[PDB]
């Protein structure tokens, strides 16, 4: 077990890691920028060092961080999420200097950081991806055949022109033909080459993600899935575990598949496979995060597994003491991001100073936060004030508990997402499990609230 | 028949606890407060709040004004919390007479189990062991002589000081009859077997209004001073599963014999071997109920509310399992270096810890003012883990990050208790604080 760990992060995730280390009996080192000399994670660590020439260089200067670790005798670095956590060169430099990086091997971080090289890994493991042409379409006949084979609707896009002159949705064969001609000709005009690619169109999808955890001896489990469809611009606002979409059979089927894929690339530590999903529970792989997920607590609440503490144990060489048979899914857990942003104005950040600040607690309530009165939201760092997490045996009780917790979470000095989140908990569609990404676009009333 | 509106006749953390249970149930809430508490958390959390009372205690102790307010605002029920009027039979009778549902046991049960001698006889008929000693007031010193011979040394004299042999017997008896005449007007003394190195062990009961009564295991609240609990655990490390079900069965049997419903606690002293002797019953929610919630999954307060509205308790004893260990620490505004004297002042810096296995019961923010009129409790910090040792580490690590300035608190003492070897090994009695003075050594 490590004697000292350095947390190359800030805010709530630094406090989460620091708490896991203290529980393990591990000494901790924090890093900070001078504009946050009073930061909570600084007070919580056994040792703290101001480094960096500006607020971001503190957390992004790989060489400065590995060097500080060597100076102060830290055997391992936890990177949290964001900043350098999925930076293969930071992980490689840790290994080269004899410091253990708490995460997957640097070669896996590099592998899964590339979109298409990630898609192929998952295809080769048997993890479903979005179907479509296996490159350029030979002709219109083949487009008709393939569209028939993967199911309408589908997308046609020109192959040339770097990005894309514009994608066309085709709902039936007739539309496929018209759109094939129009796109072929517009692409001859624009780039000189009419060749088209085809893709299955997943309309109005949900965001569903699976959690994996592996030790450095090939033992790898899944911790079921989360639904994080309630998001704007790919920023998640509400995350639930498990999904309401999937049955136990689907859950173990896809879970088995991501375990299979993780084993084939030699994954260890924590990781997440994010998918889009249709109404029927068909999932398609989009991307993998090779780090702790922000919303990992909801998975912790329903499985009993302490993911961060197991990252640290795994990095130190311990075996994962679980078989998949041990992993059970009990009740439901909801997490809401309490952000300093204004949902009535496009979620514009609300920089300022927290004045009133009362944290909720109770049966089934957990708070991940690093704020008190006087906490300053600067433009340098993300807008997150707190993650409010609840657990209950029944979905509806979980919703009521999250509503009642939010209604008691008092924050003044900045605008927050709390009133919007309360409206979501009170919304009939949300209570009935009916939401996709796009939930917010399709429910504008949740933006109606007092000042 | 679920209530539409409930009035919470209490303040502070327990009021917030009840209000949260009510909000989750979809019940409108009414708070009461004194003018010195215009900004109190429970006022802010409730849907409705009323300033009443001619002084800070009158707010919560004037039964008639509170019942009349409930009728005025259309509250169907009153939750009394703990302390104040919670175990006041007259308050409960007054609710029943005016058509208000009191969230608790029937007022006749509150009257019964508030009486030491009636409580003892309840337990004698149920088969629940009591402390051996005199069978009422001692007739004289001669009768005390017989009773001491029969029950075994050591023994105690107490009015309605340890006595190990006959000399000490008379010597302490003349002086003690006289010293109790001085103070209470009545010299009547009782004698009791002296239990050396005792633990405090409490059993939780929960009953519905249809005769169904369950127990929710036990708690060890031995870490205490002058009977003020500081650390509470569930379950005990003392009892085995068989002892737990044996004593649990007995307290269920007693409760059924008195027709108990709602939540209640049977407090016992226990000797080295796990023998229990009944001391008293609280006919109300316990302060340290959360540790029991953490290990059983049962929401005790919300079940009080459901039971009072006429629901059946949806559990048999076979469903009640005890999973892991839960520790609660009372974080009080008091100074353990000066005999735990209250530390009045205003909270300045205030960071609540959170995380996996952490729960906080509190009603404070920056600016919360600790007055002399009310108890000193700032927060209850509760943790759970699958294993005792991890629970201790989790509480130690939660306490070390719980930052409170502006007043003195029990936090440094609690941290030292969490890192003390004896405590970690389960080795503690009600004398723990006397026997470990080093825990008072801190800056």
């Amino acid at each position: 077990m490590f004697k000292k760990v350095l947390v190359a992060n800030r805010g709530e995730i630094a406090c989460r890691v620091i708490r896991a280390c203290k529980e393990l009996g591990i000494q901790t080192v924090a890093i900070y920028n001078e504009i946050e000399s009073t930061a909570r994670h600084v007070k919580m660590a056994d040792e703290a060092y101001m480094i960096g020439v500006n607020p971001l260089d503190t957390y992004l200067n790989a060489e400065r961080i590995v060097d500080l670790a060597l100076e102060v005798g830290a055997e391992a670095i936890h990177p949290g999420y964001g900043f350098l956590a999925e930076n293969e060169h930071f992980a490689r430099l840790c290994e080269e200097k004899g410091i253990t990086f708490i995460g997957p091997h640097w070669k896996v971080i590099e592998l899964m950081g590339d979109k298409a090289r990630s898609k192929e890994v998952m295809k080769r493991a048997g993890v479903p991806t979005v179907p479509g042409s296996d490159g350029i379409l030979k002709d219109v006949e083949e487009a008709k055949r393939i569209a028939k084979e993967i199911g309408y609707p589908v997308l046609l896009k020109a192959s040339a022109g770097g990005g894309g002159r514009g994608i066309r949705i085709c709902r039936n064969e007739e539309e496929l033909v018209r759109n094939y001609e129009n796109a072929y000709n517009e692409a001859v005009k624009a780039f000189g080459r009419g060749d088209l690619l085809l893709e299955k169109y997943i309309e109005n999808p949900k965001h569903i993600e699976f959690q994996v955890l592996g030790d450095k001896y090939g033992n790898v489990i899944h911790l079921g899935e989360r639904d994080c469809s309630i998001q704007r611009r790919n920023q998640k606002l509400v995350e639930i575990a498990p999904s309401l979409l999937l049955t136990p059979e689907q859950r173990e089927y896809y879970g088995s598949l991501v375990v299979k894929a993780a084993k084939e690339i030699g994954y260890y530590s924590a990781g997440t496979m994010e998918f889009i999903a249709d109404e029927k529970g068909n999932l398609y792989f989009i991307e993998m995060n090779t780090r702790i997920q922000v919303e990992h607590p909801v998975t912790e609440m329903i499985t009993g597994v302490d993911i961060v503490k197991w990252q640290i144990r795994i990095a130190a060489g311990e075996r994962l003491r679980y078989s998949q048979e041990d992993i059970r899914f009990n009740g439901y857990s909801i997490e809401c991001r309490i952000n300093a942003e204004d949902p009535k104005k496009g979620f514009a950040p609300s920089i300022g100073t927290i004045e009133r600040y009362y944290v909720p607690g109770g049966f089934g309530i957990r708070v991940e936060h690093a704020s008190s009165k006087g906490y300053e939201i600067t433009p340098y760092y993300d807008s997150l004030i707190a993650k409010l997490i609840v657990w209950a045996p029944l979905w509806e009780v979980a919703v009521d508990r999250m509503r009642s917790a939010l209604e008691t979470y008092e924050i003044s000095g900045v605008k927050t997402t709390i009133p919007l989140l309360i409206n979501i908990m009170k919304d009939k569609d949300f209570r009935d499990g009916k939401f996709t990404t796009r939930y917010l676009e399709e429910h504008p009333h949740v933006f109606d609230y007092a000042e």
